[PDB]
């Protein structure tokens, strides 16, 4: 992972890109956003309602080479995110991750009654 000082924090706002639907594997531009320990994802062919993914539950699994790329796991579905530069890419998986921890960390690990 990222060794030395990482405070990047658990909070960041700006744009990123994903796989199409299915059909196509072109990579188009969207809106990001990470608060909460959540990654929000606002739509454009259908200006109804925006995509929130827990973090908590999803996998941040960052490229091992391909620089600027990784993939989002999610409940029995798998996304595709990819980077717009090296800045971003490093700082957006820092917080994705850290966002998660930093989250879970102040949560409960295992249920125990009274």
């Amino acid at each position: 992972g990222s060794s030395g000082s990482s405070g990047y924090g658990s909070e960041k706002k700006g744009y990123l890109l994903k796989k199409s639907d299915g059909i196509r594997k072109v990579w188009q531009r969207r809106k990001c956003s990470v608060k909460n320990g959540i990654l929000t994802i606002s739509h454009a062919t259908s200006n109804r309602q925006p995509a929130k993914l827990n973090l908590l539950t999803c996998q941040v699994k960052p490229n091992a080479e391909d620089k600027k790329s990784f993939d989002l796991i999610s409940h029995n579905r798998t996304y595709h995110f990819q980077a717009e530069d090296e800045q971003d890419y490093v700082a957006w998986i820092s917080v994705l991750t850290n966002s998660k921890e930093e989250a879970l960390t102040m949560a409960f690990s295992g249920p125990s009654s009274g």
